[PDB]
């Protein structure tokens, strides 16, 4: 997989952000985890979370795995750095998102975040609480 420049437009919640991409408006889909809403426990905090991060990062980058890149509903399905770090990883190792819709042939980064969730369901962090 390689990473792509992007630039933040603006963040919406703990697992959608709205980038500019190849200098389009596109929202981004975090892959392979799933953030609570906004109106459900943990909600505000994830999208906090992910707010920070891509609102001070210097450098956006989006990463494209193996299969689809868009979904059905039109938004562009990658892995979202953050002056090179995983925004994806973070939010799961914080306890703040959990793996979920692993689809086959978009997993690249599954077994890293599957060991992210361990340790904050360890540390009994946030929605292992
Ligand atoms: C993360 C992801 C979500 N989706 C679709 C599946 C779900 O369809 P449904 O809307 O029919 O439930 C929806 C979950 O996204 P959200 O968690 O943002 O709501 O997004 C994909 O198709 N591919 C993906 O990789
Ligand atoms: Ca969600």
């Amino acid at each position: 997989l390689h990473k792509e420049p992007a630039t933040l437009i603006k963040a919406i919640d703990g697992d959608t952000v709205k980038l500019m991409y190849k200098g389009q408006p596109m929202t981004f889909r975090l892959l392979l985890v799933d953030t609570p809403e906004f109106n459900e426990k943990y909600g505000p905090e994830a999208s906090a979370f992910t707010k920070k991060m891509v609102e001070n990062a210097k450098k956006i980058e989006v990463e494209f795995d193996k299969g689809q890149r868009t979904d059905k509903y039109g938004r562009g399905l990658a892995y979202i750095y953050a002056d090179g770090k995983g925004v994806n990883e973070a939010l799961v190792r914080q306890g703040l998102a959990k793996v979920a819709y692993v689809y086959k042939g978009n997993n690249t980064h599954e077994q890293l975040l599957r060991k992210a969730e361990a340790q904050a369901k360890k540390e009994k962090l946030n929605i292992w609480s």
